[PDB]
């Protein structure tokens, strides 16, 4: 087995490239798999019309177009599997159970199989009474799941990306300078908010008032996104703007010099 | 395109935009590769939160990764952009995960570029 380790962690040889080309080139394939669900139908097309004789038998086609997944779920299957036999060799390695210190690549590598794997079996997520009283016509466990599931998937990269053990290290250890970015911008979002609100809605037709449409405005304004889908035809909102904008720039630029020295120091580090 | 470049020759801000870049390409290499992991993620969640009420920005991913990207560098457009509700946290984590992202390898690649500059000088 100090021998398969060659093989297995540390050593820089031909079965890490291949592991990293799954992974791009599985990615790029449920990329464009989840795109057009239906595959060649969208173009020349009719309905239940009374016009003529025509809606009678609608051309609905008998033998139209092939539709099919195996080499995709084969992408999948093929993917959660050798990560399993790997995972299931990382074994022959050592063990414990916490939630803290043992190993976060070991929970990411985990967490992108189990969803797919477990989604196969019809369900079996009888959660809540309420919820589960009837399972009716709810996918609710797959609704949740199965997208933040796949969506965690590109993280295992990690471990043949340095940068993000590099970023890791510093989010992890840099949380409180985190959470106060976000804290700040919680308030200021909230604050200008309720100004506009009481400024706006005088006049009509303008940016929506109630509080949770407003706040998209004003994270937005900030971040200094501005999609410009809420913009105010009004004079009252101008200041806000202003003063709004001036804001987010400034509560944004704070938190920013701390977490990039950690970052450099960390970067600088590991190289 | 390429015609323009040409110009570094009397241009001594290009040779020095050439040596922070060529000799700064790992931390260049970084940005664009962190970018390119929050970009996908920021876009896939956006697809599992929008489509489910009618006509929001085109889901299929590599058209919710113009918007990823654009939201990120803070662009904006406005050509994609969701009357809905899911999306509205992904707005505000992307943005904010956008800016913190492209700053890290900001001033690397501005403090090589100074000694060049300060040199030739
Ligand atoms: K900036």
């Amino acid at each position: 087995l100090l021998f398969e380790y060659p093989e297995s962690s540390g050593p820089a040889r031909i079965i890490a490239i291949v592991s990293v080309m799954v992974i791009l080139i599985s990615i790029v394939s449920f990329c464009l798999e989840t795109l057009p669900i239906f595959r060649d139908e969208n173009e020349d097309m009719h309905g239940g019309g009374v016009t003529f004789h025509t809606y009678s038998q609608s051309t609905i086609g008998y033998q139209q177009s092939t539709s099919f997944t195996d080499p995709f779920f084969i992408v999948e299957t093929l993917c959660i599997i050798w990560f399993s036999f790997e995972f299931l060799v990382r074994f022959f390695a050592c063990p414990s159970k916490a939630g803290f210190f043992t190993n976060i690549m070991n929970i990411i590598d985990i967490v992108a199989i189990i969803p797919y794997f477990i989604t196969l079996g019809t369900e079996l997520a009888e959660k809540p009474e309420d919820a589960q009283q009837g399972q009716q016509a709810m996918s609710l466990a797959i609704l949740r799941v199965i997208r933040l599931v796949r969506v965690f998937r590109i993280f295992k990269l990690s471990r043949h990306s340095k940068g993000l053990q590099i970023l890791g290290q510093t989010l992890k250890a840099s949380m409180r300078e985190l959470g106060l970015l976000i804290f700040f911008l919680f308030i200021g979002v909230i604050l200008f908010s309720s100004a506009v609100y009481f400024a706006e809605a005088d006049e009509r037709d303008s940016q929506f008032p109630s509080i949770p449409d407003a706040f998209w405005w004003a994270v937005v304004s900030m971040t200094t996104v501005g999609y410009g889908d809420m913009v105010p035809t009004t004079i009252g909102g101008k200041i806000v703007g202003s003063l709004c904008a001036i804001a987010g720039v400034l509560t944004i630029a704070l938190p920013v010099p701390v977490i990039v020295s950690n970052f450099n120091y960390f970067y600088h580090r590991e190289t």
